[PDB]
């Protein structure tokens, strides 16, 4: 059981260890695409790559490959797809992306900048009256209206396949205090925010998987995406002790690599879902402590 584990391995202060087992145990396969020559600057970073059997493939004849992976998890019944922070080249795939997946939701883990780099493209409109053009997928993005918070801002998006004309509103929720390598300044304002993503229907199984991004698209996203999963398998059974978080991740693992990129990400991920389960379990208040212990406004 997740809460009496924790506490064993907190009083013995082995987080390393029981992350580093993780690490070992994760599975490993192979990336060929990712690196084929012609692909080399579609990747942010040489050493994070999607796995062949389980990357996004962007439905064009020319080059199909992008860096992104879906993670189908069976039993919880429930996708993410999980990607790079875009380049300034493939934020035009990037939206074919999600309008080829039918992804209702953006969910942004990083600031653009982070410790003086550039972590991430500007891949959408700041200003209504400056839409985006991306020529090379034929798609329309337009700023239709931002909720801004203290330390998250939810953005409505409006995105048009110039093709057909057709056209889809998305929602980007942006988490802009969540720090690379590191956790959310408590499981309330990460809670808070995760249900702010759920309360919007972006989870829907009526829509496209979510699309899951930070920089790499694994330490943050990987965060996020357990907790999410751990606190859907515990609802589904509405039972607490039935969740596995290590066999979890190791399951998510098979579909993306690096996913938690620290062993205090692991810890944190352990915190939220504990506390996540109060409310899976019918407690009506802890919702709202959360809002309020996130200090939004
Ligand atoms: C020490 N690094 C490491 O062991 N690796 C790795 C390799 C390349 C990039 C990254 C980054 S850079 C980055 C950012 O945002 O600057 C980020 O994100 C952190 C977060 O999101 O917390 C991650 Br992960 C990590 C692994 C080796 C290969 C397999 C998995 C990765
Ligand atoms: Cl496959
Ligand atoms: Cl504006
Ligand atoms: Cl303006
Ligand atoms: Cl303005
Ligand atoms: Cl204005
Ligand atoms: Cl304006
Ligand atoms: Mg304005």
């Amino acid at each position: 059981e997740m809460e009496k584990e924790f506490e064993q391995i907190d009083k013995s202060g082995s987080w390393a260890a029981i992350y580093q087992d993780i690490r070992h145990e994760a599975s490993d396969f192979p990336c060929r695409v990712a690196k084929l020559p012609k692909n080399k600057n579609r990747n942010r970073y040489r050493d994070v790559s999607p796995f062949d059997h389980s990357r996004i493939k962007l439905h064009q004849e020319d080059n199909d490959y992008i860096n992104a992976s879906l993670i189908k998890m069976e039993e919880a019944q429930r996708s993410y797809i999980l990607t790079q922070g875009p380049l300034p080249n493939t934020c035009g795939h990037f939206w074919e992306m999600v309008w080829e997946q039918k992804s209702r939701g953006v969910v942004m883990l990083n600031r653009v900048m982070e410790k003086g780099s550039l972590k991430c493209a500007q891949y959408w409109p700041q200003k209504e009256e400056k839409e985006m053009i991306f020529e090379d997928t034929n798609l329309k993005l337009t700023l239709i209206s931002e909720d801004i918070k203290s330390y998250y801002t939810v953005r409505q998006l409006e995105l048009e396949n110039l093709t057909t004309q057709e056209t889809r509103e998305i929602l980007h929720f942006h988490y802009t205090t969540w720090p690379d390598f590191g956790v959310p300044e408590s499981p309330a304002s990460f809670l808070n925010f995760l249900f702010k993503v759920r309360e919007s229907g972006s989870l829907s199984p009526e829509h496209g998987p979510v699309v899951v991004h930070c920089s790499a698209g694994i330490g943050r996203s990987g965060t996020f995406c357990l907790a999410d999963t751990c606190l859907l398998l515990m609802d589904k059974r509405k039972d607490p002790s039935s969740v596995d978080i290590k066999k979890v991740l190791l399951e998510m693992r098979k579909f993306r690599m690096g996913l938690i990129q620290t062993a205090d990400q692991l810890r944190f991920s352990y915190l939220a879902v504990i506390e996540g389960a109060k409310f899976i379990m019918g407690d009506s208040s802890v919702q709202d402590q959360w809002k309020e212990l996130s200090h939004e406004d």
